[PDB]
DNA sequence: AGGTAGTCACAGCTGATTGCGCTGAGGATTAGACGTGCGATATCTATGCCA
């Protein structure tokens, strides 16, 4: 479990008063969902998985 | 006594006025999780088959 870690978006990290370091690799590329993003993904499902 | 400049009484030009339109700030406003229900599915052992 100590090797299992929780993650947040860069915007959510900033909300948590955290700034991602330069060049940091994405620990998890996952589904992205925001108002404009959600509507765009509903427009076409091919990029719903491709957002990451 | 004589005529055109100073003074007063009216005219054109233009700015302020009064209906009415438009932006900028300001205060109102179901998607992964978490489970289970159902269904396909590994799973353990009785016990009598005949060599």
């Amino acid at each position: 479990r100590d090797c299992v870690h929780t993650l947040h978006s860069r915007d959510t990290w900033l909300k948590k008063a955290r700034v991602v370091r330069l060049g940091e690799v994405p620990y998890k590329m996952v589904k992205g969902f925001s108002n404009r993003a959600r509507k765009a993904r509903l427009a076409e499902p091919q990029l719903r998985e491709e957002n990451d």
